[PDB]
């Protein structure tokens, strides 16, 4: 029993974290096979960042201008290219610790773990969600760029996020591992707007199910509601619209708890309309939306990986 | 910027997780050098658990009754002993992945990461605190026993916790790695009381400092207070008494933020007396006490490990 924001074991990802230096700037890179991936703004000076022309800047660089250090040992860069907002450094030595991996572009509302890194060394690991507005609420200081987000499926690492920048919000933006940004963001130090975030309704319901599985049932109410009546309430509270695909995804939790999804929405509706009255659910005084139905199921069935 | 409940990278600990079977029961073990550690209740049948005599039960066992599996590969058990509530299995092969380690018995209020395991395979990793009443608020299902808590200092793993049992509370109890329980608990399936928990005042203040470092300053008030006046307020709210040793520990955060510790207590006092009024601090609608001053400092300076 118990329910915790839990991240995947980071060991498989730790072994791929390298330090990338080009000019004065140093950031983290991902070493898979004989390719090291990192944000292309590593080739930027502080003044370049205000308005960079990445083609022109990169043309000034050659292979030897890229310092790639894996702990103590050294990659010889024998090829470099820019794919979207990522730099790909071809090295002469495949990482002997390369795990089974795939590059995945996740959907808003999905979750993944972040292995925060500085100078190519892991600092810490934490879960979060791709917000509906394609930002993440992370913990990132200077030199954290190139730190990656990932999920594990038994033995395969799915890389889904590479960190590039912090917005004027304390929120974070970045790319998938083909270097395409999540959201409308560009890698330029210029004012940029995330847009209205919304709460991931299907994650909230899955978390309400997690609560009932762990004895927290006080919010379970006498009522039910309709999919359209609840979506009216949801739009008032900047909750994303619940669909039938979401209902189907909550099916297993529904079957485990013997609580219909629409009975759960009705509890959720009275929580949105009356608040929590100073109560807590799973140790939180707010509605939590960074657990997917899969997150919940996995933590209350005990799926492991290696 | 940003502030997240962050756990240590688990890679070094993943490499020590083995599966231990004795009779029908299977749990996790910690493989360091040529010794595998695990809870002694692995030798218990479900009926033994109600009132076990561990000496008598263990005498019925020999080395070959212990099945230790490291992924696919196999330890030959060549010696077993009971140290307090832990079983020590001598195996013929030292773990080639043994990291620099030490066994540490932590203090209430300190934090550590948990690598939750099932059948010797890591499932997930999360932070928490040893409560003042020597329980942890974890996430543990059946087969999680033997999962360990730890901290890392550069390259040295300090093991501090091994999971043994869940209480009638959904809270968790366990031992250090010499097999001494944290708290008054015994490894017997019999009703057991944790006692009144309290909030870790020094962790709360460190988190308030974390808030100010990240722009959340609304709680900063016009007032100051005295160490004894604040401790009066603290005792009313089941907060642990703030001491000068705690003040000295908060010194660096004090110097970084230019906010005196007692000015912070005065903010804390008005938060305890008037609540948060529906506001949040660092994305929480409750006062958070599972970050030590060290946790805060480390996340806002970027210390790394390997
Ligand atoms: C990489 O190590 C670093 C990590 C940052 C620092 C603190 N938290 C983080 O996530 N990232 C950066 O320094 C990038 C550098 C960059 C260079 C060239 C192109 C793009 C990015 N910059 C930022 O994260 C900065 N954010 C923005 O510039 O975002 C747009 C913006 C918003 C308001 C005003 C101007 C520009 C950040 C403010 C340091
Ligand atoms: C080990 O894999 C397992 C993990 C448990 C299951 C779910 N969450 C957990 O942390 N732990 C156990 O099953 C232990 C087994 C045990 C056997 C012999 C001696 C001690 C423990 N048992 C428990 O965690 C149970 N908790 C208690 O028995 O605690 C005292 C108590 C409280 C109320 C009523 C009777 C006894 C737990 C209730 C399964």
């Amino acid at each position: 029993s118990g329910f915790r924001k839990m991240a995947f074991p980071s060991g498989k990802v730790e072994g791929c974290m390298v330090q990338v230096t080009c000019g004065t700037t140093t950031l983290n890179g991902l070493w898979l096979d004989d390719v090291v991936y990192c944000p292309r703004h590593v080739i930027c000076t502080s003044e370049d960042m205000l308005n960079p022309n990445y083609e022109d800047l990169l043309i000034r660089k050659s292979n030897h201008n890229f310092l790639v250090q894996a702990g103590n040992v050294q990659l010889r860069v024998i090829g470099h290219s820019m794919q979207n907002c990522v730099l790909k450094l071809k090295v002469d030595t495949a990482n002997p610790k390369t795990p089974k991996y795939k590059f995945v572009r996740i959907q808003p509302g999905q979750t993944f773990s972040v292995l925060a890194c500085y100078n190519g060394s892991p600092s810490g690991v934490y879960q979060c969600a791709m917000r509906p507005n394609f930002t993440i609420k992370g913990s990132f200081l200077n030199g954290s760029c190139g730190s990656v987000g990932f999920n594990i499926d038994y033995d395969c690492v799915s890389f889904c996020y590479m960190h590039h920048m912090e917005l004027p919000t304390g929120v974070h933006a970045g790319t998938d591992l083909e270097g395409n940004f999540y959201g409308p963001f560009v890698d330029r130090q210029t004012a940029q707007a995330a847009g209205t975030d919304t709460t991931i309704t299907v994650n909230v319901l899955a978390w309400l199910y997690a609560a009932v599985i762990n004895g927290d049932r006080w919010f379970l109410n006498r009522f039910t509601t309709t999919l359209n009546d609840f979506n009216l309430v949801a739009m008032k509270y900047n909750y994303e619209p619940l669909t039938q695909d979401h209902v189907d995804i909550l099916g297993p939790l529904s079957a485990q708890t013997g609580i219909a999804v629409l009975d759960m929405c009705a509890s959720l509706k009275e929580l949105l309309q009356n608040g929590m009255n100073g109560r807590t659910i799973l140790g939180s005084a707010l509605l939590e939306d960074e657990f997917t139905p899969f997150d919940v199921v996995r933590q209350c069935s005990g799926v492991t990986f290696q």
